[PDB]
DNA sequence: TCGGTAAGCAGTCCGCG
DNA sequence: GCGGACTGCTTAC
């Protein structure tokens, strides 16, 4: 097999690798690597290296990697320009894998591993690790193995082993309900002292030493708690057994508000699942605890146990370790389902990367692009300082807030990307510029052709049009990439719909799931055999079709963020390739083009009505256009319709024979306009929205900028069973707004789209009677927690204290003195929730920490004065009259001559 | 939050005769 | 009471 690296680190002047060998060993080896840099030299010199702009440069070839370094140094000392790639490990995998890399994930060891720590005085705190480590759970991948270290003996407690008997067992045998499906991979090793257990588990990193290491806050919470007992313990030089080459650094790590220390292991790469989920996974969620994100991702109930975390080893210590062992699991549960990890492999193999960077678009592009340039002996710029300047971004269009029955939406294929394959933006491609009229005048095509030459935006950049640029380039593969999938992602979609339809007639007998791919629409054959399925495994189909379109999902939307990261890049100071000319070219074409096509539409529309002036074109956000479609469904007439699958045929047949053309002629006229290198506006109908047919439903609405909603049917070639809310913006869709209030607020429109006015007063009526009834947590705000600090003065509100802020305060002053507290963490999540006055709490708000339930001594007091008056009119009330008088409709009936006569 | 801009709403402070 | 000048937070692209 084709060798390829695991890791790979720079020590001083050696190069640290560990690799897969050509026989799929894994093996370590220590390289005293001799990197290049270049100069700009003569062109009297002959030489076969050039800078990206076509000047010839000199190779320098150093003793050792500090020589190179230091040349820099003196380089800025002198004034001048020090080219190459100044990473040197990045130019070593350069140098070392000449080739695209195949992996085998199988040869990778993956570690998941979970920790736990009983603390009666608090949070046990990584730095100081002074309490022992109870319990280590270490899943290996390739023994696929759990591996449990359990103290037995403890100053807070001695207790007997965990039994794997009493663990498979159900909770209602007494059990602790571990998976089934694990049982027999658990290595299950008691120890009778701390220290047994830790060197130990030393020896076995050792044999298995992780070359990926995730868990759940392993790099903020069990990494630096695991090094730092084993350094107070043992001293520092055990603790550094850690890393396969014995080398730690205590980094810090900044942002705004303060800093946190983190244990950064040589030979490892790190990636804590906390924050792939939260890169991967575009949600936001109300608290990151997981038990939370594993309820949301695989719908398993929360693991219950009685009292407080630290009492738990002491008075269930079969729970304890059950727990810390399903813990370990439920986080490759949630890998099975999003596929980060894979995904993170993916990306840093392509890029080069150690694995660990792929968090860094910066760093990813870098050596992207690196790579790129190398192959054809181009010697990539010095990395420049610049000053943080802004720059214009998309254009929004206001809309008139109303109801909007029929709605037609169009988007621009991968926008951002396409306007650098397009205009051929790049750092070497730039060709000069020429003088910019106002955008209004591009748009309306009455300003001057920019270049008869060059491929122009109209912020006045014009660019090379004999060759693609290096960004252009690299972005176009993996913009292809990201095609495969997002059409693996579509047909398990449509796949899905499929057995949602079949399973409106389950048949009664017992049968098995077909087997398929549901990357690939079902062929007829398929479609069969489904029609004579049972609902079991119908609904085995469905779950296992979603779990098909989760991944494509993960492998199509990162591949696109991925990109549209290089065009953002673009305007990131610390980007090698900074240049707020690109950037702003990139985003200012997109406002032409989008007020452009607008144009054309609204033209195109009023040409096959027959009008003058009339506004089809009701919204648009960046690259999108959302098209008032009543005139072209008036015009056959709604009775003309069987039902509503027939004017949503007729739509998507008028969109896609009909609009898109003109659509089309419309984008080649700008491209010819700009003069651009290759046309690839590409603008597809996505949503097709309205009421059902012969209902009072709205179909849809708009109150403002980026804040709308829309009864859709199908979506992008989707043919949804049941109609989908499209919901943007709104309050449904902040993770600020209670659990039950985004429910209610969410069936309010839905009535209001599907079914109209009187249905939607019956829900307001019947929630405003119900919802004191509602669990406290379910009717809590939820809001990020900064700068608690800045705004205490002496545990009360200081000046312009954020009123989630007093809530925490408030919470702090109520929990002094309390042992079983827990404190809020700066910068995490907190549940707020609203006081009544007169209340014990003294103020007008209280807030804990997110995914938690307040603590018994002040529970009881937050639900008798919780104000349900407050979180009703602020949550629900205010939202809802919004959508309202947008909708112009409402959610109170108003007298009529029938009231309270006849 | 260690890792592009536009723009919405909550809330504080305080004017607005 | 609402709206502007702010801070804070969160979402649409
Ligand atoms: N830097 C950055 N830009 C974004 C992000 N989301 C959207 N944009 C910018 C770049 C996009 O091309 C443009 C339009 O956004 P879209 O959500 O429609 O995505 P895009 O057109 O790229 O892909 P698509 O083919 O429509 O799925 O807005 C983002 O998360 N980061
Ligand atoms: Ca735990
Ligand atoms: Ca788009
Ligand atoms: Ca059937
Ligand atoms: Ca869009
Ligand atoms: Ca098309």
């Amino acid at each position: 097999m084709k060798e390829f690296y695991l890791t790979v680190e720079q020590i001083g002047d050696s190069i640290f690798e560990r690799y897969i060998d050509s026989n799929g060993r894994e093996r370590t080896r220590e390289v005293e690597y001799k990197p290049s840099l270049f100069a700009h030299c003569p062109e009297s010199q002959a030489t076969k290296y050039f800078d990206i702009y076509g000047k010839p440069c000199t190779r320098k070839l150093f003793a050792n990697m500090r020589d190179a370094s230091q040349w820099i140094k003196r380089m800025e000392d002198i004034g001048l320009e020090a080219l190459g790639m100044d990473d040197f490990k990045l130019a070593y995998l350069s140098d070392t894998y000449n080739y695209e890399i195949k992996y085998d994930h199988t040869k990778i060891r993956v570690a998941n591993f979970d920790i736990e720590v009983t603390s009666p005085d608090g949070f046990p705190e990584p730095s100081q690790a002074k309490h022992p480590i109870d319990a280590i759970t270490h899943y290996d991948s390739i023994d696929d193995r759990f591996y449990v270290f359990d103290l037995l003996n403890s100053p807070y407690g001695n207790v007997e082993e965990w039994s794997i008997e009493i663990a498979a067992k159900l909770q209602e045998q007494g059990g602790d309900e571990v998976p089934s499906e694990i049982i027999d991979k658990i290595i299950y090793m008691p120890f009778d002292n701390e220290k047994e257990l830790l060197m130990e588990y030393l020896n076995f990193w050792q044999q298995k030493t992780p070359v990926i290491l995730t868990g759940w806050n392993v790099e903020s919470f069990a990494i630096p708690y695991v090094y730092n007992r084993i350094k107070n313990i043992f001293g520092e030089s055990t603790a550094k057994r850690l890393s396969p080459h014995r080398k730690t650094r205590v980094k810090v790590i900044e942002n705004m508000y303060g800093s946190r220390e983190i244990i950064t292991l040589f030979g490892i790469s790190v990636l804590d699942y906390i924050d792939l989920y939260k890169k991967f996974s575009f949600t936001n969620q109300p608290s990151y605890s997981l038990d939370y994100i594993s309820e949301f991702e695989l719908n398993v109930g929360k693991l219950k146990y009685d009292g407080p975390i630290s009492k738990l080893r002491e008075s269930n210590h079969q729970r304890y370790i059950s727990y810390n062992i399903i813990a370990v699991y439920r986080v490759l549960q949630i890998d099975a389902k999003r596929q980060f990890i894979n995904l993170s492999l993916d990306m840093g193999y392509y890029a080069k990367i150690q694995i660990q960077s792929v968090f860094s678009p910066i760093k990813t592009w870098d050596a992207i692009i690196f790579n790129s340039l190398k192959e054809q002996n181009k010697v990539i710029p010095q990395g420049r300082s610049h000053p943080v300047q802004p720059y214009p971004g998309a254009f929004v269009k206001e809309p008139i807030p109303n109801r909007y029955k029929y709605v037609m939406s169009f988007d621009l294929t991968s926008l951002y990307p396409s306007i650098i394959r397009q205009v051929n933006i790049s750092p070497e491609t730039i060709a000069g510029t020429f003088k910019v009229a106002p955008l209004h005048d591009y748009i309306n095509a009455v300003a001057e052709r920019p270049s008869d030459v060059y491929s122009c935006s109209p912020n006045g950049m014009m660019y090379y049009k004999d060759r693609d640029g290096v960004v252009p380039t690299e972005i176009t593969k993996v913009f292809n990439q990201r095609k495969e999938h997002k059409g693996y992602m579509l047909a398990a979609q449509r796949n899905g719909e499929i057995i949602k339809e079949a399973l409106h007639n389950p048949n009664l007998s017992v049968d098995e799931p077909l087997d398929v791919d549901y990357r690939f629409d079902f062929s007829d054959e398929i479609k069969e055999k489904i029609k004579k399925l049972s609902a079991k495994s119908l609904n085995e189909m469905l779950f296992r079709a979603q779990r098909t379109e989760v991944a494509g999902m993960t492998a199509q939307i990162n591949r696109k963020a991925l990109i549209n990261g290089l065009a953002g890049a673009l305007g990131n100071v610390w980007f090698r390739y900074y240049d707020l000319r690109n950037a702003t070219a990139i985003t200012t074409f997109g406002q032409m083009a989008l007020q452009w096509i607008e144009r054309k539409v609204n033209e195109y529309l009023n040409e096959v009505c027959g009008t003058e002036g009339e506004a089809f074109v009701l919204y648009g956000d960046t690259d999108s256009i959302y098209v008032s479609a009543d005139k072209i469904i008036d015009k056959v007439g709604e009775s003309k319709f069987r039902d509503t699958n027939h004017w949503v045929d007729f739509l998507d047949k008028f969109a896609r024979e009909r609009m898109e053309p003109a659509i089309d002629r419309g984008f080649r006229e700008m491209c010819e306009y700009m003069n651009n290198k290759q046309h690839l506006m590409f603008m597809d109908r996505e949503a097709i929205a309205g009421p059902p047919l012969g209902s009072k439903g709205i179909g849809g609405f708009w109150t403002g900028k980026k804040r709308y909603a829309l009864n859709v049917w199908d979506m992008e070639g989707t043919r949804y069973a049941e109609p989908k809310l499209k919901i943007m913006g709104l309050e449904t869709q902040k993770s600020s707004t209670p659990k039950a209030v985004q429910k209610a607020l969410k069936e309010c429109i839905r009535r209001m789209l599907q079914e109209g006015e009187e249905s939607l007063q019956e829900y307001f009526k019947e929630f405003e009677k119900e919802f004191r009834q509602l669990n406290y947590i379910s009717i809590a705000s939820v809001s990020s927690a900064n700068n608690i600090a800045k705004y205490d003065v002496g545990g009360f509100p200081g000046p312009k204290c954020p009123f989630h802020i007093r809530g925490i305060l408030t919470y702090n002053r109520a929990i002094k003195g309390n042992i079983d507290a827990p404190q809020v963490v700066e910068g995490e999540k907190v549940y707020v929730l609203p006081l009544r006055e007169g209340n014990p709490f003294g103020d007008k708000c209280i807030a804990w920490p997110s995914g938690t339930e307040i603590t018994d001594l002040i529970k009881d007091d937050v639900l008798h004065w919780m104000d349900y008056t407050v979180l009703l009119e602020k949550t629900f009330i205010k939202p809802l009259e919004g959508f309202t008088s947008a909708a112009k409709l409402d959610y109170e009936k108003k007298a009529s001559l029938f009231d309270m006569f006849d």
